């Protein structure tokens, strides 16, 4: 389902301009956010990586122990109108890049391939 699935994005992408104020985060992350569904855009702006954590924070994702409240995670899918096998997915992928994803200390860069492989699964899926 493609619909409500752009109703998350859109509603996940809320409270950006706050995190861009906070964390002084450039316009340039709007271009990826904008062009994050192309066929064949790769994401390096490290700035998108930290602004999708910022949002995942402002959207209450992070359990006390910051290995993603996957708990509430599933409720802002169904919250947003999801399946449950789709917000089953969502965490299996989620929950399956967040520590098979490599990365430094750099929290930016961290959780900017947990969303570049967790994109490359939302295509398969042709939820875009």
């Amino acid at each position: 389902s493609q619909e409500v699935m752009k109703n998350l994005s859109l509603n996940f992408g809320k409270a950006l301009d706050e995190c861009k104020k906070e964390m002084t985060l450039t316009d340039a992350i709007n271009e990826d956010f904008y062009n994050f569904w192309k066929e064949g855009y790769e994401i390096k702006n490290r700035e998108t990586g930290c602004a999708i954590m910022c949002l995942s924070t402002k959207l209450n994702m992070l359990d006390p122990e910051g290995n993603l409240h996957h708990g509430n995670a599933m409720e802002f899918a169904k919250k947003h109108g999801a399946d449950e096998t789709m917000a089953q997915q969502l965490i299996d992928i989620v929950h399956g890049c967040e520590k098979s994803t490599p990365a430094n200390d750099d929290k930016c860069i961290w959780t900017l391939g947990v969303a570049t492989c967790f994109k490359a699964e939302i295509h398969k899926l042709n939820w875009a």
